[PDB]
């Protein structure tokens, strides 16, 4: 009862005075309403619950495109917490009316469900991670992290594990870089009202050898019998973010996407040449060609008919040493040259042409190269100004302003753009007539459109989330063109030690165990995909502790039988 | 007999030193085999001939798309020349067995048919022409022209009506320029054996205020019955020069036309607006943005619904003051600027970026900037590294392009971009997704792909001749897309004295009277023509005579309805 609960807390939070302060402050936060509470709970409270947790239960593992988290979702029943007596008491204070009064009042939430407890247990360790994400599922009001690192030695903001909130450049469009990041103690708790396109948040790479653990919960509307219960609130609410917000999504949201997921379609020489050929295959002049970019050993008569078998067998190919020699060493000197002696952009303020930033945040993050006119999004007027003026990719015209920008600045060993010169050569090779010549061969398959990207992806910073390839609308009507889209991918990763996938960066396919492929970053090895519409895939999120950037060529086409 | 048909010729043909020396010198003639022989006829019966012909023969004028031309295809019957028995008379020398042998010898032709006689008689006068062609029909041998000009005066140069021939890249793909001119007096023959894919030529329009006389004539295949009759070889050479032509023509041909007649798909972003909008139509914020360019007129809520009904009604438009008077200003300044103080290239190899010289020859010729990497087309090698590097249309990295060209070299008022920076704007302008709103809404279709052209026509260069709207191959099996072109043309052609289309430079839309429309240059016009595959259209030849090129922006859409 009331005083015995209200005995379990810091007694400042139980007065008016800081209560309103406190109000206040949220209300003055940025980017979005969140507050902090420092040595929220009793002392020895608190320190027996630490010592329950790291006595009674396990943690696992576990890896997905958005985590890597030591999890308990072994040990932990929420509905039998006998053995873990101080747990129980916690959460028993945690959801008791008292705090729930206060809670609500300091985050103008109004009221909060008290029977409907929700909670879970995790650590994050070196690695360990969760990428830009709102909070937004069913029936949370508000969110909560309590934490509970070692108590008696501060947690360094070199460690890692910050929680970071991001601005807004529209609803549901949030800016990539955050704008603030708490770095939590012992016994603080952070915490927010739930805000439907706007509370996106992450939690930043734990970057040492260290175990934070940490208390996730979320209190829910009201529910029928409670106080403050309202009928049709939580069903209104929960309409509202899922069907209407698929409803916006398909409408318009997925216009504020870069790169757009979008094929350009190829000319009629093109196509009459692949057609031709399908229905002295290439002639020499061809094998010449080819010859400059690829490796003999799949150019050869058997290296053709076994790649041709094998996509057959599988529908996918995994080829090594890709490229040959000559363009092998030229691209790991180039890239390795701007690894080691250049300066990588950590913000999307600071990248420059001809580079770009994906976004948002909650669906991708990483630099890419695609041709087209430079674009720098930091308001909502720069996006609109590209919806309305989209432009064609040219990787030609690309070549042409680097040199514009090379020759009324410079070059050195500091600032240059061999890398960037070298891929687009290779973007331009891959775009040739010949090239797709070569592909439609290894594939019985004619490309009829093609999109290429360069990309990046930082360490610490850049990454994917598992999605389905997009049919071309237009074309969804043809019966020749294949409901499948082609997809390569050049992997040019200098560096060392993906092997185990604890650095990240490994491309992943799998079915919507349903793992289909699962490639960490290597050097000069080229996946080709022929993608049907259930396929899921990402490039997972690159560690902090990886060597280098991942850097591929991505390549896409539509494509139809020539039977 | 013999010696009196010999009598009626130069004693000089029937010289074997002479022959020989014709045949070495025809041989050596370049840019392909011709000849030409000075004072062939008797001149006592040549001068009677053209006395003949001028008291005996009525000359009316004849347009088409190739050439212009004073005719008698009205006096003249080939099976009754009794009122003409000096032409009756040369005519039988012309083709008796003394002059087909000699004829025939010279030429390398072999034997040439006697009795198959195929001539016409026409006159030049000011702004009369004919294009460039290759004499290949049916079973035409040698092609010759006897000129029958004032015979006691010399016909100069500048009068015009040069007999050009044209050196070739490839088979069937002529140079854009012509590397022989011949300028013939009275008594004159130029003849050359008749080549499929090389014998390329045309004639010069006549410049200045006189009348040239001629008789065009061609001899035939041998046939049945005569001297070096056959078996199968006329109908061979048809076949290979017309069924198996265009079984070419599709395979290869096409491939070197530039520019090409493709459209780039638009984006999911644009497509879904315009859907929306069909199925308070535009925002202010739109209106304000087509406001920068459009004249109010047309932007107007009764402006609309006039231009509406009218395209229902007709499935075109033509609209006056299209554009608002700040633009109609400004681009006529410059590009008056550019017509009075600036050289234009008057040769394929004198033309920069960001023009382009549309080929080839017997297609079209004109200047044209399409937003791709600059091309110069003077050899096979150039053709078809385009081919296997196609690129794609963009008018920003135009502008940017324009900038290293005008930075390393200055700018005055006899060499700037001026015009094609404006024009360029007015491009981007018209790639916007909120015009092509607008195009949607004055259209009820929807636009699913576009191509941007500005031209311009050189007066004494530029046409285009009557062509079929191409269809996108890929879009063909979408039911929704509709079986037909869309095709807009943005007249900014700044001089005066096109309205009776003496000048040429009319664009020109018929059926295959049916003149659907002709529309002489002017200022400011646009018309917006839905083309099924059965219309035609041409720009007609511009001629010598006009004060200014014609200039244009020209537009196409593949197009859907939203019913
Ligand atoms: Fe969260
Ligand atoms: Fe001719």
């Amino acid at each position: 009862e009331e005083d015995k609960i209200k005995g379990m807390f810091n007694p400042k939070i139980w007065d008016k005075t800081f209560q309103d302060g406190l109000k206040k402050e949220i209300e003055d936060s940025q980017p979005y309403n969140w507050g902090t509470i420092h040595e929220l709970v009793n002392d020895d409270l608190l320190r027996a619950v630490r010592k329950e947790i790291e006595t009674e239960i396990h943690f696992t593992k576990k890896e997905t495109d958005i985590y890597r988290v030591n999890q308990s979702g072994s040990g932990l029943d929420w509905d039998d917490l006998s053995r873990l007596p101080n747990l129980f008491k916690l959460r028993q204070i945690l959801y008791s009316k008292q705090y729930r009064d206060f809670f609500g009042y300091v985050t103008k939430a109004g009221k909060l469900s008290g029977s409907k407890t929700d909670m879970s247990i995790n650590t994050y360790t070196k690695g360990c991670h969760l990428l830009t994400h709102d909070d937004v599922i069913g029936s949370r009001r508000i969110s909560f992290i309590l934490y509970l690192p070692d108590p008696d030695r501060k947690w360094k903001s070199h460690y890692g594990g910050g929680l970071r909130l991001f601005p807004s450049i529209l609803p549901n469009v949030p800016h990539s870089d955050p704008s603030a990041k708490l770095v939590p103690q012992f016994n603080q708790i952070a915490f927010f009202k739930v805000l439907p396109g706007f509370s996106f948040h992450d939690v930043e790479e734990v970057k040492v050898d260290k175990h934070r653990l940490s208390i996730q919960g979320w209190y829910h509307i009201p529910q029928v019998g409670e106080e403050g219960y309202i009928p049709g609130e939580e069903e209104a609410w929960v309409r509202n973010n899922t069907s209407t917000l698929a409803q916006i999504e398909s409408n318009v949201l997925e216009d504020f996407e870069f790169p757009k997921d979008e094929r350009n379609i190829l000319s009629f020489h093109e196509v009459k040449h692949f057609e031709k050929m399908l229905k002295v295959k290439l002639s020499e002049a061809e094998f010449t060609y080819l010859s400059q970019y690829i490796s003999p050993e799949h150019l050869s008569s058997k290296g053709i008919e076994k790649l041709q078998k094998q996509f057959v067998e599988n529908s996918s190919l995994q080829i090594e040493s890709f490229l040959n020699d000559d363009k092998s060493e030229l691209l790991k000197k180039v890239i390795k040259q701007k690894e080691l002696e250049q300066e990588c952009p950590y913000h999307s303020k600071d990248v420059k042409a001809p580079w770009k930033t994906a976004i948002p945040p909650h669906k991708a993050r990483y630099l890419y190269i695609d041709g087209k006119e430079y674009r720098n999004f930091q308001t909502e007027a720069d996006i609109l100004e590209a919806l309305n003026n989209n432009d064609l990719p040219n990787f030609q015209f690309t070549k042409d302003a680097i040199k514009i920008i090379s020759d009324a600045s410079g070059n050195s060993r500091e600032n240059n753009f061999d890398a960037e010169l070298a891929l687009i050569d290779l973007a331009v090779f891959h775009k040739s007539t010949i090239f797709k010549k070569y592909l439609a061969l290894l594939t019985s398959l004619c490309p009829v459109s093609e999109q290429i990207l360069i990309r990046r992806f930082r360490p610490g910073m850049d990454f994917t989330l598992a999605t389905k390839c997009r049919f071309n609308e237009l074309l969804k009507s043809n019966p020749d063109i294949i409901d499948a889209v082609l997809e390569g991918t050049l992997c040019l990763t200098p560096s060392a030690g993906w092997e185990s996938g604890e650095l990240g960066g490994y491309e992943l396919y799998m079915m919507d165990d349903s793992v289909l492929i699962n490639d960490p970053p290597a050097w000069n090895t080229f996946n080709l995909v022929l993608r049907d519409e259930s396929v899921l895939e990402f490039v997972k999120y690159v560690s902090w502790s990886a060597k280098s950037s991942r850097w591929d060529v991505k390549m896409k086409w539509d494509v139809k039988s020539c039977d």
